[PDB]
């Protein structure tokens, strides 16, 4: 029989391993040559497995390199302006690649061209509330300095947009072994740590959903017209530049100044942490220099995208995606997703071929330039948006699968909760000790929910991967699982050699996941949600889970809100309203729910999955989120501190956020008033969708 | 048998005459008791009628009065300081209703309050045209003067605008003879004709789409936030007011400075219709004051909903809608349209009782406050619109049955031309010189294309009536038709009697239509596109005619850009993507028709069904227009010149309208270059809709 049972036993660890060793023996940088060749064999090989068609959709978008004749780096410089030290041009390179071509250098994609001099101040995580401290609490005034900061908890472009309101004119980012060396590890090659020479590349944008910074709204096809640079959205002003904590101990071992304010801001280094400005007495007239003359050049980048057509809701799209391109060899991310995606194209062909068809279409997709921002899925989105809109049921991403070997990490919409709960119920554990039980029980026992008893936590999703705007801007219920480590305050920091030139196969293959049970049991659950959303006769959302939610998230929002009784009995803040569109969702819900389970009749069916299919795209918003027109969920949003992270009723929240230091609080909690109407509004509109339709 | 012959023949000329009567014995002016009222009492007939369910939807809006105890007028002031001449308080009542309380006294709703006093400018018919004749031609400063314009040609609210924007401190509107007082017929109560103390109401706002003034995006619910009223939508900064052509006569006539500039510029009175500035010699010191103390306040008003169940895909609607409220009676203007939807209810409903039921669910609407801008269907599309987006498959709008007696006027998107054309060929006309011939026949005759030998002429939609929010805004196919005048150069002015206390119930059974065969005509076409709509199995939209119309816009727009031929050269501004498109959507559109001939199966048909249903929405930007994000569609807009004009490639027209006069021509033409790659990317994106799905 050819159901889901056979689906899942024709995927191989072994075919993924395969796969994962023959995308991670050259770099793959979005917008080189050797990218280009790795999408055309991909396209080939879909074709092969037996996709109906495979095509390229290529765009042409903001990319941002080093310059190969002039590199970047980083000086403390004397009085006289000699250079006395500098810091690495590279990483060096691993065993056995030390000849290897088109290593890209260590740098912050995007950061704009110049030679700041000046004194620097350490702005721990340089997180909003870590601004509020220097500024606020130690009154330290960091406009016109260098600003330091390492790399963890919060997406690196919140960092540099944080140090920019601040005044800095430059950043210095590091890796400080606090977050990136786990004690009693080795560092690469003899263990998975982070060598002190080691980098995190990565781009430091603050897109806000727009996707390519020249063409935001429209795809960058071969007419698009173009913003000009200055016009271009999310760019930094200021430089930027990433190093080691070899390189950093060096430039932070001089510092002066305060005293750090708590441990919290001190890391690992036998350093003080002082938080500056300038260094000690000795030194107080040298300063540190950055030179940086990266450029940003539009370059053509390559989408493959694969269709598997339905037999019977041929116009129906469940969208199974993930990134291709990486920094350098991407062992983990992408490649250990992609293999995934390869080894489920594959399986999925294979059935093909002995006369199956899924009854709703799959599209595959190998997306380019997701590390530069997100750029290959949204150009593409942009372009197909309408049909998207009107089609699409489901996205599910597929980025890397592995970020540790300890247990599952879901983060979806609650559309898809008892999807997830079932299918885990049926696959097997790969864990040690649990041999015979279930993924659900292993990862249930690993990573408890913080309200349920007996049931596993599911995060919000935020941003910073490539279902971003099939769910934030086009509102497509989204979800994305893979294999994480057990460290919950680096869940947003990433594994030790993120961005790394050590980020290899043999990373992979010596110390994550030797036999590849783990991208196996990852490929079960990507696969399996895929097949279930494309195969099943009533799309197997739940809407009654998204009710239970909109109140929990309700009953947050109204308790920040009530730090602050004095204001909420001058202005009349009332969440009534919001709470009154909860109990209704809640209420229509389960009557849906009810006609659901008890409606032969094709038209009533359809009927019913269209009400199911558009009840996500109910809560988009088509005015946007203040100042964040493509971010029109407004359940979810990328938080506005940390990309990285979900924030729900995103509107609400950010108005209330530090409102206590706005200057006119009637003007504020009005701005408060509006989005809780806004809320009560869109969660009313989107239970009416449940209601009888005529 | 239960088809559309049985339907159309169930409909009464003496049915028609019946309700009008019974509608237009009142006032029904928005907001007051007496439009509540009928309210009622039409949500009471349609239950009887037989629909499924008939709701009010009220909503609290701003709305605006004169105020009854200090009433508006403008006079003549001496350097004294005395009132030498007076603007009349209210216009001489019709026989037989000298006695009818609550008829509102002539007033520009939404004005505010002032008491200006100034040199009197006559500045023609306040048109864009207009204003540029005397600022750039004649040198004439319209800055800190009372400027007078006569009625007509476009939208009031534009005429305000303009004069807004000119710097002038009130407007003065009036009513000329040359556009209101048709050469050899008597004026009311013996001819249909405008008396000299006849006046025109009517709003002058500029809300672009928005709806209620206090709540753009949001419906005007019980929890709403407003804005305070100076960040309030489109509310006009001078006083405005309206006045008939003896009180004119009295303004005028002492008019000196320049002379007209030519014949276009004088109407029919009595006086040299000099542009002023002020008063000529022997009256240099006396001026014009204005006295206007309206109100805007925030009032409720109450649509009728009436719901008749789809028997077989009841999650498709097909609206039939059209105001109910009234400056005064309402003779023709909104009753003659509010009686045919009534009868068309009954008759809908007398099938019903028979056992029938429509294949697509059919709503029926009565909106409220359309004439204080379109709020009631706008906020009740607001509060709607994503079972709108998602389920709407078209809107027939239902005002004024007649404004003449001579042919069919029809306005409507190419999707719908082919259904208009097949049915009016199977209609009887009820014009004189063409019994036993087709409604087809007379029209063609009377009113033929300017392009296509053998075919009626039918024109683009814009606004000024309520099928703006379904069609601008949410981009669901739309249509209107009515029976109208010879008068093509009045086809923007309104017919004599408009917004006057003279539009009663006499007026139209003694001088428009005694039969009431025209009303009857009106019922049958805008009932039988309805039945159609409701009931083809496949829907009856023909995408081939957009595909038509659309090389007819681009020609049309690359002829406007044309005129400039130097800046095409400069600024390399090519229309070939756009071309290209257009080509693309012709080839697409020929194959989609073919397979829609040639395709048993109702995922198909419904599927197909969905393809025709989304078309129209694939026209929709999701960030609107520049700086009218509520006009969405990219191919039609109202006219940024006069809002009762629809205007085709918008975006483009307005980036080259006046560019020869942009003090920076290359952001001038980059902004044209920005909108021709936006009209391409739609008119392709629209195109892909159409496409094979997988
Ligand atoms: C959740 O669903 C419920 C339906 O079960 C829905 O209830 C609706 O609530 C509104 C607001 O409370 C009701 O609105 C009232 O409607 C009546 C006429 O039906 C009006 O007369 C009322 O206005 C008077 O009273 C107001 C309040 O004191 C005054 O401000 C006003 O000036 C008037 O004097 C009022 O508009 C509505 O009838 C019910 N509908 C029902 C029960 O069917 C509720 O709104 C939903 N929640 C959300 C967030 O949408
Ligand atoms: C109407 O539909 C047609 C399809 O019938 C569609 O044609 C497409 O047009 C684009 C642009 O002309 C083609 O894009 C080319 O794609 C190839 C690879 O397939 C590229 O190599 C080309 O780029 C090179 O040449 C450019 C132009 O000189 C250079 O600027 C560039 O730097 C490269 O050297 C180019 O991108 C596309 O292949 C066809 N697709 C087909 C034929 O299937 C057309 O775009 C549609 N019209 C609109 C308005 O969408
Ligand atoms: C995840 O698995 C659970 C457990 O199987 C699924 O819930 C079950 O769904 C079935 C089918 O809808 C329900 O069966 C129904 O029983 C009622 C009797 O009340 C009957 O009227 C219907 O004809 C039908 O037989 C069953 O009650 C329900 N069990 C529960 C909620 O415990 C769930 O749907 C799955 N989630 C998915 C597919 O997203
Ligand atoms: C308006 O009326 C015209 C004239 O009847 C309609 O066009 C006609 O539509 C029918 C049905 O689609 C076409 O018949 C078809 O003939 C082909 C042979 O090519 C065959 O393959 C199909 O099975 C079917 O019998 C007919 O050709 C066509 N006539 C034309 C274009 O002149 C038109 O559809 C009506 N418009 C509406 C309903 O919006
Ligand atoms: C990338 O950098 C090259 C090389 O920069 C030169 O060598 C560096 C080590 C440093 O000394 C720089 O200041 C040098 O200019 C750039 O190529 C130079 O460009 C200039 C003017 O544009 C030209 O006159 C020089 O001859 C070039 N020098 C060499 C050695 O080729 C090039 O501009 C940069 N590429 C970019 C910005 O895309
Ligand atoms: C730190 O580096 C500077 C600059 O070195 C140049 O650029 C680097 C990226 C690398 O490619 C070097 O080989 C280049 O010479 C050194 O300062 C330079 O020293 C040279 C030779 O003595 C001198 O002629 C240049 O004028 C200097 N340039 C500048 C900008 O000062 C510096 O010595 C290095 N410091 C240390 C401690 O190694
Ligand atoms: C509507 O107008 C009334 C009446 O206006 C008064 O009578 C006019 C003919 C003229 O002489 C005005 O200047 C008068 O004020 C307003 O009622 C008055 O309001 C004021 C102060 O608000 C009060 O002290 C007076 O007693 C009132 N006069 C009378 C005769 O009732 C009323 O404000 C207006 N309604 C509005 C603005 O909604
Ligand atoms: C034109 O009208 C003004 C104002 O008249 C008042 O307001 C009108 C709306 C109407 O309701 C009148 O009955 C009101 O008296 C006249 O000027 C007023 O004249 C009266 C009586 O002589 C005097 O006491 C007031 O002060 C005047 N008010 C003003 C504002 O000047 C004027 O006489 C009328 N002109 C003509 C030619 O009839
Ligand atoms: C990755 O695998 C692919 C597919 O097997 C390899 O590409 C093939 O290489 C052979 C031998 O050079 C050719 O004959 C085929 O035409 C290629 N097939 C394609 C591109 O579809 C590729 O060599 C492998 N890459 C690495 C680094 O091992
Ligand atoms: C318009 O017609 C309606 C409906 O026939 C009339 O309202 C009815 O009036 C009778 C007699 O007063 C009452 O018994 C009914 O209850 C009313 N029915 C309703 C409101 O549904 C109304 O009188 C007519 N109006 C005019 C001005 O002729
Ligand atoms: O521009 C964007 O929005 C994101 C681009 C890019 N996304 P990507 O590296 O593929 O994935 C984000 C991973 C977040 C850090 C992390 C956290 C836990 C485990 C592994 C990695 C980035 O974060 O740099
Ligand atoms: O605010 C709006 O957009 C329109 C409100 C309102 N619409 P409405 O009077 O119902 O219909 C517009 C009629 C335009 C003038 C006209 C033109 C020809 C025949 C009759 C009438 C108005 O134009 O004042
Ligand atoms: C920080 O420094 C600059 C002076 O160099 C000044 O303009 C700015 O206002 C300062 N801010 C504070 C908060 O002291
Ligand atoms: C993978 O699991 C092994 C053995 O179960 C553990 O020793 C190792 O540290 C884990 N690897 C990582 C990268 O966490
Ligand atoms: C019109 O009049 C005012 C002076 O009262 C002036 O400010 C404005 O610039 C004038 N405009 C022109 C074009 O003369
Ligand atoms: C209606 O038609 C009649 C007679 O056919 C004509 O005399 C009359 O002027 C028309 N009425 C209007 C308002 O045009
Ligand atoms: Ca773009
Ligand atoms: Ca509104
Ligand atoms: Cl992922
Ligand atoms: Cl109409
Ligand atoms: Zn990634
Ligand atoms: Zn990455
Ligand atoms: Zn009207
Ligand atoms: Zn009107």
């Amino acid at each position: 029989k050819h159901n889901m049972k056979a689906f899942l036993d024709e995927l191989k660890a072994e075919n993924i391993k395969k796969f994962l060793y023959n995308f991670t023996q050259i770099p793959h940088l979005a917008g080189t040559e050797q990218n280009f060749q790795l999408a055309k064999q991909i396209q080939s090989q879909w074709k092969e497995f037996g996709l109906d068609s495979v095509e390229l959709a290529h765009y042409d978008v903001l990319l941002s390199y080093p310059n190969k004749t002039h590199p970047n780096y980083i000086s403390i410089i004397n009085e006289d302006g000699n250079e006395i030290f500098n810091t690495s041009l590279f990483e060096p390179p691993p065993p056995g690649y030390e000849n290897v071509s088109d290593i890209v250098p260590p740098f912050s994609a995007f950061s704009p061209q110049g030679m700041p001099e000046g004194d620097l101040v350490y702005v721990n995580y340089a997180r909003t509330e870590d601004f509020f401290k220097l500024e606020r609490d130690m009154k330290i005034n960091c406009s016109g300095k260098i600003v330091i900061a390492r790399y963890g908890k919060v997406f690196r472009g919140n960092k540099v947009k944080n140090a920019q309101l601040a005044g800095a004119k430059g950043v210095i980012l590091y890796s400080d072994p606090a977050d990136y060396f786990a004690p009693g590890v080795k560092s690469y090659p003899d263990g998975w740590n982070l060598p002190g020479g080691g980098v995190q590349r990565g781009n430091i944008l603050n897109l806000n959903g727009a996707g390519d910074p020249l063409t935001p709204g429209y795809p960058a096809n071969e007419y698009a017209y173009r913003r000009g640079i200055a016009e271009a959205v999310g760019l930094p002003s200021i430089p930027v530049h990433p190093i080691g904590y070899y390189d950093a101990q060096k430039l932070l071992e001089k510092m002066g100044g305060s005293a750090p304010p708590d441990s919290s801001w001190r890391g690992s280094l036998k350093v003080p942490y002082n938080v500056g400005p300038g260094f000690t007495g000795n030194f107080s007239t040298q300063k540190v220099k950055m030179h940086i003359h990266s450029t940003n050049e539009v370059t053509r980048i390559y989408n493959v995208i694969g269709t598997l057509r339905g037999a019977v809701e041929p116009d129906r799209y469940v969208i199974l995606g993930g990134h291709r391109d990486s920094w350098v060899f991407g062992g983990i991310d992408p490649q250990s997703g992609a293999a995934v995606v390869h080894e489920i194209v594959r399986s999925f062909g294979t059935l093909k071929k002995e006369g199956w068809r899924p009854r709703r279409t799959i599209l595959f997709a190998s997306w380019d330039a997701e590390e530069f921002g997100l750029l290959g899925s949204t150009e593409w989105a942009e372009e197909n948006s309408r049909l998207l809109q009107e089609r699409g049921v489901a996205y599910i991403n597929a980025d890397s699968s592995i970020e540790g070997n300890y247990t599952l990490r879901v983060d979806c919409t609650p559309l898809m909760y008892s999807l997830v709960h079932n299918l885990t119920k049926e696959l097997k554990s790969p864990d040690e000790g649990f041999e015979g039980k279930s993924l659900y029980e292993s990862w249930t026992k690993k990573s408890p929910s913080p309200e349920f008893s007996g049931m596993p936590r599911i995060s919000k999703l935020g941003s910073g991967n490539d279902f971003e705007v099939f769910f934030q801007r086009l509102g497509i219920a989204s979800g994305r699982a893979r294999y994480t480590k057990n460290w919950e305050t680096n869940k947003f920091s990433g594994y030790p050699l993120y961005h790394s030139v050590y980020e290899t196969y043999e990373l992979v293959e010596k110390f994550y996941d030797p036999m590849f049970k783990y991208h196996l049991t990852v490929a079960q659950v990507r696969g399996g949600m895929v097949f279930e959303l494309a195969n099943s006769i009533v799309l197997p959302f739940d809407c009654r889970d998204y009710a239970v939610v909109l109140r929990k998230y309700a009953d947050k929002i109204y308790s920040i809100s009530m730090k602050h009784p004095q204001e909420m009995k001058t202005y009349s803040v009332s969440f009534d309203s919001l709470f009154s569109a909860v109990k209704n969702f809640t209420e229509i819900a389960s009557k849906f729910s009810e006609r659901l389970q008890d409606f032969s009749n094709p038209i009533v069916l359809r009927m019913m999955n269209d009400q199911l299919m558009f009840l996500e795209r109910a809560f988009i918003d088509p005015l946007g989120l203040p100042d964040r027109p493509f971010y029109r969920h407004v359940i979810y949003a990328p938080s506005s501190h940390n990309k990285y992270a979900g924030e729900s009723f995103p509107g609400i929240y950010d108005a209330l956020f530090d409102i206590e230091s706005k200057v006119d609080p009637s003007k504020a909690w009005g701005e408060v008033k509006r989005q809780i109407y806004v809320a009560a509004f869109t969660v009313q509109a989107a239970a009416e969708t449940l209601s009888e339709v005529a």
